């Protein structure tokens, strides 16, 4: 018997940030999650996430990255949980052979971002522990870094709840009923109604958006990361080893310096198993490539960070065909907002996306330029049932 102003379905990276933005404004909000965020069944665990500003996926993401960075610094001031460490982010690849490195460089120039350009042995000399061929070049962004993602979600949740937001946990939304003047969700624990709906179900958007009459190609991928015993005199955040995202002939890899001796963390970005979020095997090591694809990179490029595997994690990316996000109103329902398809690179923007989703839910518009995330764009291949 409790109506809400806004209901957020999926209180993860995007939904919890939206919940915080709504609650801060006195908007009566209900967030419903299938688990209890932060958790290890979605796309936000594994402890850390890179935030970059010079953006290799496209210079058009820069304003949102800069606003998100500002919001993360604000969050750091509002909570006792650790939010951000300014490790800097190193991007490298073979000279003239990486579109990712080239666009990162162009984005930095176009937006006057502070970066260092170096190549070959200059890279190996600046950061003991990295061994790249002499024909590699790099761009280092000193002022970007690493986010503690589970801490971010935990902090937004605590702040939102303190302002009155309600979070209904361990409750899966199974269906939606949308009318011109209201929205309704159905769950085994009861049905709830509101004036507006934000849908941010992560990998499950690939299975449940059909309940909103949407047909959009979305593919969930199983993406693992491993933490390795490393030479702390080289790979520790305390000696300024950077976060990194790099392109080599067989793909893109990313990693993090060892924090408090946890070991260097590495992931392989361009390969993952196609999976379903309800049947994915979340145990690290069940496929031999989980660990072998990581050591193939380490033994060649960061040889002193290739010791015993200390910890592994299994997480999911949800890709669109063009690998750009979907942030927009439902084409048939202005009272429904969709946040989907973050394609393995959305966490850094979650603070800014929370702001955008709040604006879309409350006003049907946003001050942010989100045209490239349109649900009606040709490359997405969206349609109705
Ligand atoms: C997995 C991964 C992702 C990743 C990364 C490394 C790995 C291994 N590294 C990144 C990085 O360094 N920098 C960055 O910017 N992004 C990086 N990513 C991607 C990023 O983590 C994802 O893009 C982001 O987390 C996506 O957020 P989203 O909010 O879409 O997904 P979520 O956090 O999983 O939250 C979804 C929530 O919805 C709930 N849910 C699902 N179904 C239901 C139903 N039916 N009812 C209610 N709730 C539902 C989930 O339980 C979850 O909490
Ligand atoms: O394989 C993919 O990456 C995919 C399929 C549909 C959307 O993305
Ligand atoms: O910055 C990103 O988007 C990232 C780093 C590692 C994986 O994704
Ligand atoms: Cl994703």
């Amino acid at each position: 018997s409790t109506h809400f102003d806004v209901i957020v379905v999926g209180a993860g990276s995007m939904g919890m940030a939206a919940g915080y933005q709504l609650a801060k404004q006195g908007v009566k909000t209900l967030l419903v999650d299938a688990f209890d965020p932060p958790h290890t069944n979605g796309s936000h665990h594994g402890d850390t996430r890179i935030i970059r500003h010079a953006y290799g996926e496209g210079r058009e993401y820069v304003p949102l990255a800069l606003r998100s960075q500002e919001l993360w610094y604000e969050l750091e001031k509002e909570t006792h949980h650790k939010i951000f460490t300014k490790t800097g982010v190193l991007v490298f690849g073979p000279k003239g052979e990486s579109a990712f490195v080239a666009e990162t460089m162009e984005a930095a120039k176009e937006h006057s971002l502070t970066v260092d350009l170096l190549e070959g042995d200059e890279i190996n000399k600046r950061w003991p522990g990295i061994t790249v061929p002499e024909n590699y070049n790099a761009i280092f962004e000193p002022n970007s870094g690493v986010l503690f993602s589970e801490n971010c979600i935990r902090a937004y949740r605590e702040l939102a709840e303190a302002r009155g937001a309600k979070v209904l946990t361990h409750t899966r939304v199974e269906d939606f009923d949308i009318s011109p003047d209201s929205v309704k969700i159905e769950t085994a624990n009861g049905s709830y109604t509101a004036d507006k709906l934000i849908v941010s179900m992560g990998a499950w958007n690939s299975k449940l958006l059909s309940k909103l009459n949407l047909d959009i190609p979305l593919q969930p991928y199983r993406q693992v990361v491993g933490f390795f015993e490393s030479d702390e005199s080289k790979y520790s955040n305390d000696i300024d080893f950077p976060g990194f995202m790099v392109e080599v002939p067989n793909g893109i890899y990313y990693g993090f310096p060892s924090f408090g001796g946890c070991g260097l963390k590495l992931g392989y970005h361009t390969f993952g198993q196609k999976i379903d979020p309800d049947t994915i095997n979340r145990e690290f090591g069940v496929y031999p490539e989980d660990e072998s694809n990581l050591r193939a990179f380490l033994e060649e490029y960061m040889p002193g960070a290739n010791g015993e595997l200390k910890r592994g994690a299994v997480c999911m990316y949800t890709k669109t065909l063009d690998e750009h996000f979907i942030i927009d109103l439902h084409p048939e329902h202005s009272n429904v907002v969709i946040a989907a398809g973050f394609s393995g690179h959305g966490f850094k923007f979650s603070s800014g996306v929370g702001e955008v989703l709040s604006q879309l839910a409350l006003t049907g518009k946003t001050e942010h330029d989100i045209s490239i995330f349109s649900i009606n764009r040709p490359a997405l291949k969206e349609s109705l049932q």
